[PDB]
């Protein structure tokens, strides 16, 4: 009996803020919150509360202090099977971690379609608004081990596992639209080069070292990602304010055996948002778990990861009217030539129970499809389709990995494959192979049809000879590159060339940077000047004079590509940090709070040291964390209510997490004396857009921070900042 | 629909008799046999009939016939999942077999007490005689793979586990009462020595090779164990006819704390019986599944395997009363010392549903003891605690084997262990280490206490000095050996000569023959002069004055050391050949099928082809099996009836299995003109015990051919079968 | 697709400070340093340079680029054996990392005594300042995956294989001279109380979080390790400037017979450093390889680490 | 990869080839042999591209699959003329 007898040990089953009470296994936080899937898993659910200690054989334990030995001080005995098994069982936890996006947080919601898709899709959970299926879904980074660091630069991985009526479709995607190779055979020459070196095993989490640089600079299809990577979407604020695609052309089917080809998107409901560079690297050390804490704490809170399903769509007919290949993966399809139709919503509402046996051995795959969906001869999906069910054989210990619940389909599954390691189903058939008569040929193929039919392929016309060859259509590298370079905002484009820069400055052999630039200089002469006047590399008369390459159907740009080009920002999760005084002044804080609450944008109390402070009128403040506890890299944006300012007027942290929010380009708001901390920042007496300043928190002051969260950052302090010392 | 019209294709789902129906899943055959154990299984057994062939991920199949192709003769291609999912299954389908054990065929059942032994145990299981406890039981050979044949010359496996409402106990037993060796340390050697040899894997189900008689010549503590091998009891005629025996001493403990040494034992209610060598060898090539089908299909007829579970049991003041040591597994204690006490009843009363997922995965585990039960010091057992544990790492593929279905306990388990392998189960506990408060401490410890309390070894006094030395009380090798050698009728002592006459026989190294021929002097004069006398040795001088070995505490014989010394034969499950012809006297095959009913007598009919024949007044006689497809090596006895005689009596194949029958000490029964083949076996016209002959098969006819059948085997005519050429 | 004309990709084969030169495998950066552990790997070291690319069947490839389909445009073909093995190979890359220490760092190099011990064991490696055991090094964190950062608060491995002639001896140690814990039974509850939490996998690297500190004030026993790891020795500035300990009590054996119980030590050559919480912290995310890359170029520098 | 435990099954004795085989393949369980190669991946310039693709050729050249025409849908259905 060690709980504490006011059983604040146990946090409460309702949704709360980041912070206010210790976070929980998902059904013990939100028990109501239920779905199919959920309610499947309920078989495997193991409790804890009043049972008895046990061995795995259910023998309850006597002391499960002390191993036993011939005498107290005396040597241990092999007939000792309760240590055994309990050091048993601790000796093998570990399974092999995914070969790539081995870094993943996950969480359980639902599907829902707007609208019935059956004019162009047969597939069962896109057939009537009214169906829902549920989803697990994981997001990742790609290059790092499980224990690597969130805020890495890197491509983040989006898996949904669907738990359709009529089997699991995995869409497995990723934040950008394109990969950085064109065929499945150069996977593991790519993936090598850009994790561990294989000498010494580093950098962890980071392309910004030669291998990688080396092998982009000799396979220039690999430049449009590399310019994605580069990009502020290497670094994204949040899972939930991300873009996620498919990547591929695949294809949808209809009833009548239409095929039209499909990109698949997914649009963040919470807006697109980014960190920046310094913030993001600083962040993997302040906080390597910043992500997945943030995911799991938003669920928490009751602010759902929502995404809204698109689909790009093109007829068959319209295979060949694009300058670029439809099947090659590392070109996309602008928007402006081909809108995303809506199709429907996912909702993440519920955290899992146990990371490792939901999160860890989930398998997504792919070619996990259903029918009304098929492939296309995408060379890259192509290859994908081996690897997904190969790899599982050692990660996830054999065949049956169907069979660890959280892959487990919901609906019906029943066919004649039997055995293999860890075999759960005990299989009552009569027969285990077909045809057969002595179980009337049960389980029976399914002739395909509208619905609830058998899988049958799309007879695509397939004409040519046994090749290894590219096709000459994927053999144009640079249009695609330069496209996205030109849709991005002037900052945004700055922060590509310090992308570059800061990778290539880590690239020890000098030839690898000049390689590289010469690339950029194939893509946008002024992306490659500026690059390389960082380097001090000086381009030559011929580089000067390489011709762009052309524009991609006529379009110079497209807006949809930026991050922040066209507003869509949402503050409703964000937080914000409020440095106290032993002092405050309580109506200031009356007021910032309820505005926050207002718009469901959270706070977080911060001071000198941990416990309370009082307010001028004897309210007594909670203590969420330490200025060094809870940087400014963790926040949106920083409050500095009225009070006694001369308590923290000369704390050497607070004047910190000013410069380091003021430095980040995050908005900034200082009530009263709090006003002398404009020294600190160096602002003009008259003040300065991004920074809101007032007699005290009360009028517009809120408003206008409000306003500045809800454009994300500061973009246009970005020239104050190269002079301050943070 | 490819079954057939009239339902023949599906059994009936009530006991019959073998070979009348086609054999089933337990499930399928008798739904309404249950018991906790078989009902906890409901939710991972998975049916078939009238579900649609799918994925192991749920998509419906719409052709099991094809792969995907290029063309209806062109390349398969890789985006065939369906085809990629089935072939990646089967791939894998396999998993280690037991190192030792691996031949094994198994069926559920239960167990109740007669009595309550809360006196002298704690043990919840023997509380109380109407507390029924599930259990799985597991025969087995040792030597052979899985793949090998049953009724090979070994020493038979007899494991049980029981779910008990306090945890698994497995009691890990074998057909003789004690081991080859003393210390767990010389398992590799021992095992090594009896299995195929190194450079070429032979000899299969065999220790008849050098290696193993060499072992044995340089290691006399293996000499007890040998005899039992040599004789009848490393042949028995069915799992249901054979001893069981825990080996080690074990101890009870009661709720005072008091502890009583107990060695385990199962008495057949079928009684004891064995074959003989040449019908046993020449069953392995005929059928080598002989033993696995006769359980199977004992179970199915409701001939269920009955035994009763008996404890020697010794007070712990008395552990120093016998001239041999009672932690030495190669000893046994004569139940005419100490006697078996009759404490409960195990019958086995279900055939599994399918082999792999319930049998090949069982883990059993001696290590596996409730609270009531303790260890001892015997060597062998010590290091036995280690092994069954470490080896499911391998074979069950890591640390969560518990959670195969066939192995979780029906109580309750709950722990602080997490992970590993194909983990199962969903932890929802915030903790998971104690002390905890965060879960105020749950699952937590139970102090050990009468009835379901945790487990606490019996505190016995450890003195010594850290040493790798046997106990001088160990180095006797050949009293117990004598002792069994004694206790044997006659022509169990002529069976044993010949078993190890025939086994050295195929040593290869005549110096080996020569070896273990001396240790057969130092236990019997008589047995190692007959020995050597098959192998052409003459014994020397010095070898025919080796003194015997001493009698154990006075005794110089136990007839409970035989199979047959004391007849405890029970007909009921046995099978006679019944020979055809194409007119059989109908009245007496009806008297005859009428006699062998009432006392719960098997009959296959057989004929020198298959399909029916009509007997005199017409009835239509279906034939089970051709002469050649049921050799008599398959039967208990043979009876031939009256009719059409002169069809058969030319007939090579009907008068072989007669000779074949005879040789093997079958009862034989000759009605009306079938008495002809009297010749065949050279009878004379008086007539010879052990062959019924009369005018017709009467009432006297048939409860003479019973008595025989009850006594098993007719052993007065071994000194006729020399001259019979079969 | 080949090297720069000047030579500038391959990095001397001679010691070079930090940063000088790219970094390289020990074998082509220091081709004269020899034991006879790293001999005795002559049989499996494989080279690369003039060599044609194969399968692991031993066929040459000629088109590494590209899958094999019907068509430029169509289909990858299931008897595309030479992408199968390929993607096969990557696709099993990963084995279990260790329960603990998954995160560590490790080199070759020798041992030797100053005097021979035989008075108090008579062990072979300790018998003759003139007969030198080779040994393998491999330094670790304690919590984190082999991902993690080197630069946390932890307690750190020393784990020492000396490779004798009388059999491999490891001594597998720490750099504070106890444990946290009394009795091997409780390992796996320290263990799990110290680990990232199991609901969310929080936090990395870090014994900063409820559990761990629920554990501590139920477990007494505890708060000496806990001390050490609170100090500066949780942050050590580099494995060459911390110590070693065996932590518990082993016996020492002579040839008469007589045991002598010991503690075994290693001592810095280098001295005794470490970093102050705010840079350490910092430096996981500005470089969370910083004490990995450190214990290489050292040795690539010819600062040997050097311990007694 | 389960009957013998990984994707290095080749390296076990019996299997090995005894031609050369060297390439950028790494790691798997039980790995024996020992790479030095600075690269695990082509192309690449810090080993100057080795191991290096071979030309087919009549002898000792690489691997290059017979270009047999192709032509018809994707079907999962027999040839008739198996029938
Ligand atoms: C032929 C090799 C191959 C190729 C070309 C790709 N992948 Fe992949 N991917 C794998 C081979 C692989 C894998 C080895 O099979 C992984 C790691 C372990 C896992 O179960 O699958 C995986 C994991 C993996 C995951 C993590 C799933 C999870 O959360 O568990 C994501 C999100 C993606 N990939 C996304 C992509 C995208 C969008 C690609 C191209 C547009 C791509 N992959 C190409
Ligand atoms: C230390 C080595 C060792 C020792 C000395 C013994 N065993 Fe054992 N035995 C094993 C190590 C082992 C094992 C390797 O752990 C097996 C094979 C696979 C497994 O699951 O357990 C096994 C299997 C096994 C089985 C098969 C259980 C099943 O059906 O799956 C039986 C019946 C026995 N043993 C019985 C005995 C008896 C009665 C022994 C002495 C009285 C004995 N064993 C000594
Ligand atoms: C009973 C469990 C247990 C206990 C009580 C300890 N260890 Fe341990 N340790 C393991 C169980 C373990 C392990 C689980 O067996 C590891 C991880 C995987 C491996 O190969 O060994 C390991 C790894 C491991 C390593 C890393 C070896 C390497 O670099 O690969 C070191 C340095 C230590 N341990 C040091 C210690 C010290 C100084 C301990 C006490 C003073 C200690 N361990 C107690």
């Amino acid at each position: 009996s060690l709980a504490p007898e006011d059983g604040s040990h146990r946090p409460a089953a309702e949704p709360t803020p980041p912070g206010a009470q210790p976070t929980a296994p998902g059904s013990l936080k939100a028990p109501d919150t239920r779905n199919e899937k959920l309610n499947s898993l309920e078989d495997v659910r193991k409790g804890s509360e009043n049972y008895a200690l046990t061995t795995n054989q259910g023998v309850r334990i006597a002391d499960d202090q002390n191993s036993l030995r011939a005498g107290s001080r005396g040597p241990t005995l092999l007939e000792d099977f309760i240590l055994r098994e309990k050091i048993t069982h601790f000796d093998h936890e570990r399974i092999p971690e995914r070969i790539v996006h081995a870094r993943g947080s996950a969480a359980h919601g639902y599907f829902q379609p707007y609208k019935s898709l059956s004019d162009i899709t047969k597939a069962d959970f896109l057939s009537d608004p009214n169906k829902i299926t549920p989803v697990f879904v994981r997001f990742s980074t790609v290059q790092g081990g499980a224990g690597s660091a969130d805020t890495v630069r890197d491509i983040r991985g989006f898996a949904t596992k669907f738990y359709t009526e009529e089997g699991i479709f995995d869409l497995v995607g990723n934040n950008t639209p394109i990969f950085f190779i064109q065929d499945a055979h150069k996977f593991p020459d790519f993936v090598h080069a850009v994790k561990p070196e294989p000498h010494w095993a580093i950098p962890q989490g980071q392309s910004a070292h030669d291998t990688f640089w080396d092998y982009v600079s000799l396979q220039p299809e690999t430049l449009h990602n590399v310019m994605w990577a580069m990009s502020d979407r290497g670094i994204p604020r949040s899972y939930r304010t991300m873009e996620g695609f498919g990547g591929h052309t695949f294809r949808l089917i209809n009833a009548e055996g239409k095929a039209t080809f499909v990109r698949f998107h997914w649009k963040p409901l919470a807006g697109k948002a980014s960190l920046v560079w310094d913030e993001a690297q600083k962040l993997t050390g302040r906080d390597p778990d910043f992500h997945r804490r943030e995911l799991w704490e938003a669920i928490e809170a009751g602010d759902f990861p929502e995404y809204e399903l698109g689909f790009q769509l093109i007829p068959e007919e319209d295979e060949f009217k694009f300058d670029f290949d439809l099947l090659d993966p590392t070109k996309l399809i602008p928007e402006e030539l081909v809108p995303v139709q809506r199709v429907g919503k996912m909702v993440l509402n519920r955290n899992p129970d146990n990371f490792f046996a939901e999160n860890e051995q989930a398998a997504f795959h792919p070619g996990h499809i259903v029918p009304g969906l098929d492939f296309t001869n995408d060379p890259l999906l192509q290859g994908r389709l081996f690897s997904y069910t190969d790899t599982q054989i050692s990660r996830l210990g054999g065949p049956n990995f169907h069979e660890i619940p959280i892959n487990r389909p919901t609906c019906p599954y029943h066919n004649f494959q039997r055995d293999g390691m860890h075999r759960m189903g005990i299989d009552t058939n009569p027969a285990n192979y077909e045809p057969n008569s002595i179980n009337d040929n049960w389980p029976r193929e399914t002739p395909p049809g509208p619905k609830r039919g058998g899988f049958e392929s799309y007879q695509e016309r397939v004409e040519g000879n046994k090749v290894r060859e590219r096709s000459p259509s994927f053999g144009e590298y640079y249009s695609h590159p330069r496209l996205f370079w030109l849709s991005q905002t002037p900052f945004e484009q700055r922060h590509i060339v310090d992308g570059f820069s800061f990778e290539l400055s880590k690239v020890v052999r000098p030839y690898i940077r000049e390689r590289v630039v010469d690339q950029l200089a194939h893509i946008d002469l002024t992306l490659a000047q500026a690059v390389a006047k960082n380097l001090g590399i000086e381009l030559t008369d011929d580089q000067l004079n390489i011709t762009p390459p052309p524009d991609v159907n006529g379009l110079k740009k497209d807006p949809s590509l930026s991050l922040y080009a066209i507003p869509d920002g949402d503050v409703k999760g964000r937080v914000v940090a409020i440095l106290l005084n032993d002092e405050v002044r309580s109506a200031d804080l009356l007021a910032i709070l309820k505005a926050l609450k207002a718009k469901g944008v959270h706070a977080k109390l911060l001071y000198s040291r941990m416990g309370e402070v009082t307010a001028d009128d004897g309210t007594v403040l909670p203590i969420a964390a330490t200025f060094a506890g809870a940087p400014s890299l963790t926040v949106d944006a920083v409050i500095v209510p009225c009070g006694n300012i001369a308590d923290i007027a000369d704390n050497g942290d607070a004047n910190y997490y000013l410069m380091e929010a003021y430095k980040h380009l995050k908005p900034i708001a200082l009530a009263g004396d709090a006003r002398k901390f404009k020294a600190t920042i160096k602002i003009a007496d008259q003040g300065e857009e991004g920074i809101v300043e007032a007699d005290s928190a009360d009028g517009s002051f809120m408003d206008e921070l409000l306003t500045l969260m809800a454009a994300h950052r500061v973009w246009s302090r970005i020239p104050k900042i190269d002079k301050i010392p943070a």
